[PDB]
């Protein structure tokens, strides 16, 4: 489909892990008219890492959905290493850094338009029976003022058919802030894991990413600055279970801070739906216009 001969490297847009994604030029007419596109691939084409990007890729390419970032096709040179994964490039970078941008002309009504797009996203991918997992600002990208689009899928997982649930345990570093209490106990992903990462997302809007106010930040707070390594998580585990959770942010209505908190149900099954989460964002949002 896309040939690495005509990949033209424009500049790298984000590092991960395990792969980065860089914005590229595909011009095959070797004259300035082709579009420029987001090229993500892996930094150690390992076989493990190998074959989750080829099912991540699957994943993306069975998604169609206005707020879900677009698959272009795919890339490989002689073989099957050096893939990478081409998608569209969306202008306004990623939703933590464009809001903390224009955090002066962002108001409370279009951090609620965001929220309901973020919602209808992630309600999309439960249909599909697919947990996100990792689920942040960092991974929702800006194609414009007025729509955004969840942009990463590396850790996204295709639920087993006979459960609800995904335990899975990958070595490395895990967004531990974001992630619900049974994953952090028994590293169980569901759709209702999503929802509590969702709430943190709602957490992170109406902070406008302020660096003092993140969720790392207020959770390493509340549990001390102190705590070592190992240490950290166990302490946020005893600190959700006795309902330690994110304070409102500032200037957050006390309806809007109730949907994070009951996103943040320690009772799994007790946590809200996606269509419900869209529903009471959408009425908030009608009552302020
Ligand atoms: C798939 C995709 C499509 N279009 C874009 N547009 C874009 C991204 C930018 F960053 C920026 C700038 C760059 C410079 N600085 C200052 C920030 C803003 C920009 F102008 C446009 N980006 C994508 N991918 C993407 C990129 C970079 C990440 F950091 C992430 N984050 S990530 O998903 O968590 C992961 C890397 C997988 C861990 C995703």
């Amino acid at each position: 489909q896309f040939e690495e001969r005509h990949l033209k490297f424009l500049q790298q847009l984000g590092k991960g892990n395990f792969g980065s994604v860089e914005m590229c030029r595909y011009d095959p007419l070797q004259d300035n008219t082709g579009e420029v596109v987001a090229v993500k691939k892996l930094q150690h084409s390992t076989e493990e890492h190998l074959r989750d990007f080829e099912r991540e890729i699957e994943i993306l390419k069975s998604l169609q959905h206005d707020n879900i970032v677009k698959y272009k096709g795919v890339c490989y040179s002689a073989g099957r290493r050096n893939l990478k994964l081409i998608m569209e490039y969306l202008p306004y970078g990623s939703l933590r850094d464009y809001l903390q941008k224009h955090k002066e002309r962002i108001d409370h009504i279009k951090l609620l338009q965001y929220t309901s797009q973020i919602c209808k996203g992630m309600e999309y991918l439960g249909t599909k029976r697919y947990i996100h997992r990792d689920l942040a600002t960092r991974n929702i990208l800006v194609e414009n003022e007025n729509r955004v689009k969840i942009g990463d899928f590396g850790l996204t997982k295709v639920l087993p058919q006979d459960k609800e649930y995904y335990k899975v345990k990958e070595p490395g570093e895990s967004p531990i802030f974001w992630y619900a209490p049974e994953s952090l106990t028994e590293s169980k992903f569901s759709v209702a894991s999503d929802v509590w990462s969702f709430g943190v997302v709602l957490y992170e809007l109406f902070t406008y990413i302020e660096k003092s106010k993140s969720p790392p930040a207020e959770f390493m707070r509340m549990i001390g600055n102190d705590k070592q390594g190992q240490m950290i998580v166990f302490h946020l585990i005893e600190l959700l279970k006795n309902n330690g959770r994110l304070p409102r942010p500032d200037g957050c209505p006390d309806e809007i801070y109730m949907i994070m908190t009951e996103c943040w149900n320690n009772n799994v099954n007790q946590r809200p739906s996606f269509r419900d989460l869209a529903l009471r964002v959408d009425q908030i949002r009608d009552n302020m216009a």
